[PDB]
């Protein structure tokens, strides 16, 4: 399914703060606005990449999407099952595999291919029981990369129209996600209709479209290609760094908040 947002304004609400979490009372008091005027449109198959500077409002975005918080002005379209991916990585207690497929029908096929491209293979393998190994609840002796795959193949895995993956590229074990990004974001998921929070400057220029949020507002929405022509500035200074996809999730944020700070 695709998806379309015109002239998009939400605005704070009781207990969204709350939610947002898993001061407030002021911002909703004030009818502050989380994200205004926001325009897209996402062709069935296409993948929208997100990313902007620190508390922009890219997972508000997505839980306007999930109908989490109200859209006050403007159109929002898009219909079908969508499966999200929160940034927080959660474990419920059960095996890996249990973890992965939680309330869906069994497909050996479609199983052992996510797996497979989220490279949890290359985890599982280094266990006795490899995915019938039992975790407890919130995986705690897994690292952050291990937890985030098996929360990224349980969304995933999931049959939907529309996958929302917030941020399940951030930690340290950075080759892998890598290979996790290509193989299973831009091969296995192909067709499917997706939207990535990301601060890898690769995911923007391998996406359809792409939006950069500051301060809850569009920063700019179009191709990479339009990035480069209509935000030179912008464009040349994150482009200009050799590696920048390799420096921790915090550096690139830090730096990409104070790019977005500094071209208005
Ligand atoms: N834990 C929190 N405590 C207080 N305010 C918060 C918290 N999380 C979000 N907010 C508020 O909600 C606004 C939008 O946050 P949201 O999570 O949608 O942004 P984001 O761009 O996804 O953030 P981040 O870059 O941290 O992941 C922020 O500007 C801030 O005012
Ligand atoms: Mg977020």
């Amino acid at each position: 399914t695709g998806i379309i947002m015109e002239n998009v304004t939400a605005f704070w609400e009781e207990g969204f703060g709350e939610l947002l979490e898993k001061s407030f009372s002021h911002l909703c008091l004030v009818g502050n606005p989380v994200l205004k005027n926001i325009n897209l449109n996402i062709e069935k198959g296409e993948m929208l990449a997100i990313t902007g500077s620190t508390g922009s409002g890219k997972t508000s975005l997505l839980m306007l999407i999930l109908g989490e918080l109200e859209a006050s002005e403007g159109i929002i379209k898009h219909s079908g099952r969508v499966s999200f991916c929160s940034q927080f990585s959660w474990i419920m207690p059960g095996t890996i595999k249990e973890n992965i497929i939680s309330g869906v029908s069994y497909d050996e096929y479609r199983y052992k291919s996510v797996v497979k491209a989220c490279q949890l293979q290359q985890d599982i393998t280094k266990f006795a029981e490899q995915d019938n190994t039992v975790l407890g609840e919130g995986g705690v002796t897994l690292s952050g990369g291990q937890r985030a795959r098996i929360s990224l193949a349980r969304a995933v895995y999931k049959d939907a129209d529309l996958y929302l993956l917030d941020s399940p590229f951030g930690y340290l074990d950075v080759f892998t996600e890598e290979q996790v990004f290509e193989s299973c974001v831009c091969k296995l998921m192909a067709n499917k209709t997706r939207i990535l929070v990301t601060s890898k400057m690769e995911h923007l220029r391998k996406a359809d479209k792409i939006l950069i949020l500051h301060q809850g507002s569009s920063y700019f929405y179009g191709t990479f290609s339009e990035l480069q022509s209509l935000r030179p500035d912008f464009s040349s200074k994150l482009m200009g760094y050799d590696t920048f996809d390799q420096f921790t999730e915090e550096r690139r944020s830090s730096i990409l908040t104070e790019t977005l700070r500094r071209f208005s």
